[PDB]
């Protein structure tokens, strides 16, 4: 290590192959030929050496006295060794490799986009979900001079969207998505298209857009392309967030045509769709399995201990106690709701504000007019 500084002896005999090869007359196959003998014995070294002579290899492929016509070949028959070695070689060579190109990264397009997939490839397998993303992030769709076809562009920007969702970022992954959205009507691949739809809406789940998301897996519980399995599960999803939906009409509208689709008696959660739809005051303990039967991302409460679905209940009960009363006290609505009089008062307030009630608060002497 301190004294004999330098590489190994294979490595260097890889080095010394390629420098004397940089300026060759002889013919392309060839040339290319030799080039390629040269990169399979690097690639049957083991270690260190290994690692090194591939190193080597892409040092001398970049030189600008390679023509690009061999180097761009000789990169592409390179990297598609890189997926048969262990995923620690495989990283360092492609983080390595997207340096070393990065001087004439135009030149190199093709060769980059290859590299940032299997790269991405390695931190999915690896659950590193931002490192996958961003590698991903950096394949140039529409900077390069490479016109990538639609289904191209939708299958990463949906990978994206996907990597950013594992990472508990849906603000990003809405972010992809919607560049997804623009494309996808171009592409004339129907699964990617579906693959899409489903993305997008459980992007909308992620992002509490629970309405919206409804709407988007109740479309795809229609499908018929789609088994029969996977529809019943589009429709569970929408069942879910219409439950976990801001109580209104939207809300309601979706709860009419959830609990007039037979196919939600074969779900769990149609005891509590009806009394939903049937504007029904829903208990605490009425919901302790529906809470059960949610979505991590679904369950997520404040600080104050409150999740989702409590304030979704509580939203629920107070347009429901609106339809069966003309007044009525915050503490008796309290009460009634098992709630505190000041957070009965509160979320009334908000939803008189909001439109989502009529009526109006006596704030003296704490009632509520309904209608
Ligand atoms: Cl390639
Ligand atoms: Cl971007
Ligand atoms: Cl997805
Ligand atoms: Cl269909
Ligand atoms: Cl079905
Ligand atoms: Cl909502
Ligand atoms: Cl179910
Ligand atoms: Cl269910
Ligand atoms: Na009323
Ligand atoms: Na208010």
């Amino acid at each position: 290590n301190l004294y004999f500084q330098g590489g190994g002896r294979m490595a260097a005999a890889v080095r010394q192959d390629l420098a004397q090869l940089m300026n060759s007359s002889g013919s392309h196959k060839d040339l290319a030929g030799k080039y390629r003998q040269i990169l399979e014995k690097a690639i049957q070294l083991s270690g260190a050496e290994q690692l090194e002579a591939l190193k080597a290899f892409v040092e001398a492929m970049v030189n600008e006295n390679v023509s690009l016509v061999i180097s761009r070949q000789l990169l592409t028959d390179f990297c598609t060794h890189l997926p048969n070695l262990p995923d620690s070689t495989a990283k360092e060579i492609y983080h390595f490799t997207l340096e070393k190109i990065q001087p004439r990264v135009i030149s190199f397009e093709e060769q980059v986009a290859s590299i940032r997939q299997h790269l991405a490839s390695i931190y999915e397998k690896e659950e590193d979900w931002r490192n996958a993303a961003q590698v991903l992030v950096g394949i140039p769709l529409e900077t390069g001079q490479k016109q990538y076809n639609v289904d191209y562009k939708l299958e990463t920007y949906l990978k994206i969207a996907r990597l950013y969702l594992e990472d508990d970022d849906p603000v990003q992954a809405e972010a992809y998505i919607n560049r997804a959205s623009l494309l996808q009507n171009e592409s004339t691949n129907e699964q990617l298209q579906i693959h899409y739809k489903v993305c997008y809406a459980r992007v909308l789940d992620y992002r509490r857009k629970f309405i919206e998301a409804a709407q988007r897996y109740n479309e795809l519980s229609y499908k018929t392309i789609v088994h029969e399995s996977e529809r019943l599960e589009a429709l569970k999803h929408a069942l879910h967030c219409t439950i976990l939906a801001s109580a209104g009409q939207q809300r309601s509208r979706m709860l009419a045509t959830l609990f007039k689709d037979e196919r939600c008696q074969q779900l769990a959660a149609y005891g509590i769709l009806e009394k939903m739809y049937l504007d029904r005051i829903i208990r605490g303990n009425q919901l302790q399995e529906f809470a059960a039967m949610l979505m991590p991302h679904q369950k997520a409460t404040t600080a104050d201990g409150s999740s989702i679905l409590d304030r979704a209940v509580i939203e629920h009960n107070l347009l429901s106690a609106s339809k069966l009363y003309n007044n009525i006290t915050f503490e008796e609505l309290g009460a009634l709701l098992e709630i505190p009089a000041a957070k009965a008062e509160k979320i009334a307030s908000q939803m008189i504000t909001e439109g989502r009630m009529n009526g109006f608060i006596d704030q003296i002497d704490g009632i509520v007019h309904f209608e």
